[PDB]
């Protein structure tokens, strides 16, 4: 199969810094070139306007981190490599919401360039819907040489971590492939 990573029923709350750590499974997305992040998250009605959902990032190297996260309810996405450039387009203003305080899911995708598709894609979804692709290029973990966390909720930048919030976390799976958006439909 596919999937190469899951972990299900976690919360991040102030009991463990609002975090849940995953770096062990770093080893396993530092090579991948076609990937699928899909979690199945119930945020607090009182989240600030910036939190992280999902992220992988680098306590030596500050501005350069990837992370799914969710600005003033909107499912948004970030890549940022050694030099700290942008490796999306903007997500910030892409359309799909999150609702506050209920469950939903969001869905990253990474398709390297190939022959059909000469820079690469990224695709992200809310609720099982596509909200925006992005064919800047299929930049991933791979990208990102000094990365060392993996984590739901607070992220490790430098010695600092940041993007924390009260979560409840069904699912978090990561898969080897990218889903279609059919299949993100129906994983949702």
């Amino acid at each position: 199969g596919a999937m190469v990573i899951e972990k299900e029923d976690v919360e991040t709350n102030a009991s463990n810094g609002q975090r849940v750590d995953l770096s062990s499974e770093l080893d396993k997305l530092k090579k991948l070139e076609n990937a699928t992040v899909h979690m199945e998250f119930k945020p607090d009605a009182k989240a600030p306007a910036f939190y992280n959902l999902f992220s992988v990032s680098s306590a030596t190297k500050k501005d350069e981190y990837f992370t799914m996260a969710v600005y003033n309810n909107t499912a948004t996405l970030e890549g940022r490599g050694s030099d700290g450039k942008q490796f999306y387009n903007n997500y910030n203003d892409a359309p799909l919401k999150v609702k506050p305080g209920q469950w939903n899911s969001v869905t990253f995708t990474v398709e390297k360039p190939t022959a059909e598709l000469p820079k690469g894609r990224v695709r992200l979804y809310v609720n099982g819907v596509l909200s925006r692709t992005s064919l800047r290029s299929g930049n991933f973990i791979k990208d990102m040489p000094d990365v060392t966390h993996v984590q739901i909720g607070a992220t490790k930048r430098a010695n600092n971590t940041v993007w924390g919030s009260n979560l409840q976390i069904r699912n978090l799976t990561v898969y080897n492939r990218a889903l279609t958006p059919e299949e993100v439909q129906k994983r949702s």
